[PDB]
């Protein structure tokens, strides 16, 4: 049977109440060891392996967990057939983005979450993560960059995004569309990625103890411009604009971030709306304020890809280039 | 016929760009009269009237222009049979619900934009204004609070979203779905709201010349607590959380938004997450902190109930009642 | 505590396989009284009784098994507060608008199932069972007409329909939307079907042993008429047109059901299209040759109410008329 | 600039009513020397040369006209640079499937429509079909297998469908998403179809003047067996039951399907439900009975893949592999 090892890091897949029936309960509190052993019938599908990394709920995911979870996975990469991370859904849109462009394993790396509790009644995390070691044994699913598997499903870590607060079916690709399906543990997949990853990018964090600091603003109407102005005072390497409609600003920010652009601020405009690209050619002349402008990435998204570029760049119009390749 | 008012505020309705086929354009350049002229068939179902109350592209939509439509709607309700408000879509999903809240009139009030300028190729923008006054001219219409008209569909102003950055058919009534649709000049209703609305809420602006100062800060991985801080020092009088899955705050925000419900600032916790309500009794335990779950309210309506809110109380418990009513 | 009946029928929330991870499985083989003690928590929301009337895979749903749910409904209704009928997904939608137009009980009546057998990992039908006695213990389920409860979701009998060959969330209202949603044993309800419902239907089957026969024909390019005419020579009282974008009928067919019509056959035109209305007023003349237009009710529910209607009456301006009622 | 030729077949983007705001209107009444008039951008982005193949609405198409489609497209693949063929939208997906098994030419093939009239205020086709030349004309659009351009979106011809009776937005590819966006001129490409198509099939209709005959049977409540015998007793070459949830039969049809596939006739189990695959290993044992599984091919598609089949074999394991590639 295949080596696959599972790295975990917390999440409700995780987590557990007092209660089958009440909602309540706290995340990252079940070690790995745990979750394994209740689902046994892994042991006939995988030979497998456990590593705790962190136990936190992923509202708290941050940089230094994302290098640590790419260096293992580089690091690891020859040691087994294929990995397996489990992730609190609340961030793994962010966490699956950020591992698509940095992990240079090309085996495949699968992610994995529970919207319900364990302890909850008809938990979903037992069969998600069973079908999440199927997908990581799966010979075809390597190449096709990080993936995602919730309900049934094979999404890919770019255009993967959490839709709905509380349902089990919470997790689309909503501009692309998912990768394959797995019924009775086989995959049909019908499609594969065609923005640059993994080993195709030139983003490499081994070296790297530290990311640039890249913050988010949101647009409405009447916005206030503090949130931007604060950010930008307190020295901050990038800013993404979670703009409305076709990434617009109110004019306020948009007066703060055209002058954080001339000063070297890099800029990004995305969107709050949840589907469809941010483009250029609409209403801001990005080329004039030195903008970038997200395409289908959403603000958090756009700010993986904006702090990896700016790793290698500060020039706007090869940011620009990164974001149409990537 | 039915007399109608049309109160224009710009958009890309009256929108206008050099080319058919080009996408670049600027919004809110062509006047009330020069929209009503360009749709004759108006003409034969209703008595049109067109107001000109601002000019602008709604990514610029403010408190002073939400104050003037809800007075002038209210002071003139009983000269007209129905109005129809030409608005950017940028933000009308904001515009909407506000006037959902303080509209005292119970004749039909209709929002209507465009996605495509006017001087574009298959403009979406004439056949949507008519749909809008039939709309506005059905006795049917009335009693069902504020609507939005777009793309052949009816909905309701508090569950309308903006849903893609492109699309014609974006707006959605993502979680309740939408009111009704037309054929032919004729609607179909099949739903109405449940949460009181309009005539039925105690929000008053008449006396008012300024609302509350709320504010928006989002979380993602790593977040900053840097925007939320400086709202605070600022001395807004709520903040409302875009917060990762249901509602929940990364650990700095978390910190400093509890910290300030302490000081008196009103918190909200929304979601990011494009549906689904921010719930209670899940991980976050909002009677120990004194905040408010917005439910369905995504971040943008919620920072509109909580400035109403805010005319009225500032305790949290009041405010969560509210939350849970309108 | 409030008296709830469960009425079983079969279906895969009583469906059993060999394996809690192969997909192979038969429906309608665990009796009530398992489905009942497999979910203990009931016993703290509802004082629960169970009767076996059939166990089948809602694949062979029949008239006789509809005629003696609604007379076993209509029958005990004042002996209990509440119906959860548990049943297959694959006709569910059929017979939750047969029973949503004959149930003359004020009383909740909510339908049920799962989408994983009762064996399968992480199966779907306890939570869905406990979720569903909820709703009929909530005194604000009345009145609300017939409903289907599926994953957090209260949906009403009219417009709910099966999207999905396996998923968990199959269930949606696609036009309209869904009533409810359930978090924690409470239901935010924020809307009510407009169209009538149970006791205030003319449609009374209390003292019928059987229904008009109503037969269902697909269009599709180079549609075969065999299909069409083997049901008027067999003397069919009604047949409903799965038509082609909006209602529209091959050739063949339409000639074979415009002669049918003048001869008395009931014709419905409905569509094999997942969302929208069937309406008049677009290619066909609907008037110049007796054929019904069905709005929103797509084949199997136009086929519903057209059985129904045929007890009542036989010409068609009247039938159109009850289309556009119930 | 590329030389593009249009091939017209009818369609409502050829249809025309009296009145630009009543909905009544005749499909395939315009030319299409007047379609490309209409559209004087078109001369800046390519060459068009338009021949009319013929003129009706597309409820009406038929397997004459499929054949002489892909014929033309064969011969006279090398004296243009793209093909864009206007067809009315109602078995736009079936055509589309056809012509992405059977077209050997390497270059473009593109599809479009019209949900509106021509004489429709805000009329769609002239942006549609400016962009299917648009989608025809870029290189980048080659080798992708035939496409559906409708609503700014690019869509293969496999997993395309039309999902609303009415909407401008109505075609999604609602399994395996979109291949790619256009904006301002330019498409945004992100997926390509896995699938077996156009020069990579065996199928070659270049000296067929007929098909297999190949008809589809509806599946609900009750259903009747009649359509399933007329087809049989008629010698049918193939019948496709649209089946209930994962293609599952009513007992009756079940038994007059069992025998027919014993005796000779080819049955492929497809599903009424509009999305997801209808798969093996559920229910039915079709290893027993000689079954073929449709997997996502909803029935009026899965009847073009088996028509095709047919002309290859009769054998039902082989059939099996060829819905398992194509
Ligand atoms: N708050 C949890 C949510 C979840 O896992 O579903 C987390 O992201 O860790
Ligand atoms: N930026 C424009 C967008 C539109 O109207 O479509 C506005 O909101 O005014
Ligand atoms: N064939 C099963 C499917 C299910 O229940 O989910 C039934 O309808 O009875
Ligand atoms: N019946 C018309 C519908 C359309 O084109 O939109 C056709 O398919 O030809």
């Amino acid at each position: 049977l295949p080596n696959i090892t599972i790295l975990a890091t917390g999440g409700t897949i995780a987590g557990g109440g007092d209660s089958a029936t009440k909602s309540n309960y706290t995340v990252g509190k079940v070690g790995v060891e745990n979750l394994v052993n209740a689902v046994p019938q892994l042991k006939d599908i995988a030979n497998v392996k456990g590593e705790q990394v962190v136990n936190i709920g992923s509202q708290d995911m941050n940089d230094n967990v994302w290098l640590t979870l790419a260096k293992k996975i580089n690091t690891d990469c020859d040691k087994t057939d294929g990995f397996v991370i489990t992730h609190g859904t609340d961030t793994m849109e962010e966490t699956a983005y950020f591992l698509d462009l940095t992990v240079k394993c090309d085996k495949p790396v699968v992610m994995v979450g529970a919207m319900r509790p364990s302890t909850s009644m008809s938990a979903d995390g037992p069969f998600n993560l069973y079908n999440a070691v199927v997908t990581a044994a799966d010979k075809a699913s390597a190449n096709r960059g990080v993936l995602v598997v919730m309900n049934d499903t094979v999404l890919d870590g770019r255009d993967v995004t959490k839709t709905n607060t509380t349902d089990v079916a919470t997790f689309k690709s909503v501009n692309y569309g998912p990768l394959g399906y797995i019924h009775n543990g086989k995959i049909d997949y019908q499609r594969t990625p065609a923005r640059k990853h993994t080993s195709d990018t030139p983003f490499d964090v081994s070296k790297l103890n530290e990311l640039p600091k890249v913050g988010i603003v949101y647009n409405y109407a009447n916005a206030s411009d503090l949130p931007a102005k604060a950010l930008v005072d307190a020295g901050y390497d990038g800013i993404v604009s979670a703009g409305v409609g076709n990434g617009n600003l109110y004019k306020s920010v948009f007066d703060t971030l055209a002058t954080a652009a001339k000063t070297g601020t890099a800029v990004v405009r995305s969107s709050r709306v949840p589907t469809g690209a941010t483009t250029q050619d609409a209403e801001v002349d990005d080329a004039k304020y030195g903008f970038v402008a997200s395409g289908t990435l959403n603000p958090q998204k756009a700010r993986v890809l904006l702090q990896l570029a700016l790793t290698q760049t500060k020039d706007p119009q090869q940011i620009q280039q990164i974001f149409n390749q990537y």
